[PDB]
């Protein structure tokens, strides 16, 4: 996944809030990073807006199943992270926010 | 001036940087330096890399200003400029993934 644009990689939890929270940044704005300590899963990572907290970065855990496909909920599984990315651009599905922007 | 080296790339982001660094056209070792997008003062060298499982992919190494006015990456060695710096690691990769070959164009 190295070479997709939004794959981080190990970046750690704060440093992808540096990156995100950002005010030039559109709500949804997101990267995928691998999980600082669950081995194996990913973290998906996207600013949000709320009048009150204003900006800030909601953190959602990727597991892969055994089989190989991925999930955030029960709802929906993906064969891969990219059709996970993929479906989530478009579908909001308890997400947040739809995601929007690759972390620029 | 660090402004006008070519092989300093300013502000550009970590996302920006790989997406220089990682393609075909570059040998192992093309680097370039830049700014931390987030650790004020830090500058950082992204280098590419080939790994057989990774493929091609870029490490990042933050390079921090001491205090008194040098450069750092490792404890082993400091140096009093980024022109050094970028020169000592041309010849010896010292840690680095790979001696820096090439600059990024």
């Amino acid at each position: 996944i190295q070479a997709e644009e939004w794959y981080f990689g190990k970046i750690t939890r704060r440093e992808s809030e540096r990156l995100l929270l950002n005010a030039e940044n559109p709500r949804g704005t997101f990267l995928v990073r691998e999980s600082e300590t669950t081995k194996g899963a990913y973290c998906l990572s996207v600013s949000d807006f709320d009048n009150a907290k204003g900006l800030n970065v909601k953190h959602y855990k990727i597991r892969k199943l055994d089989s190989g496909g991925f999930y955030i909920t029960s709802r929906t599984q993906f064969n891969s992270l990219q059709q996970l990315v993929a479906y989530y651009s478009k579908h909001a599905d308890g997400l947040c926010h739809r995601l929007t922007t690759v972390c620029p």
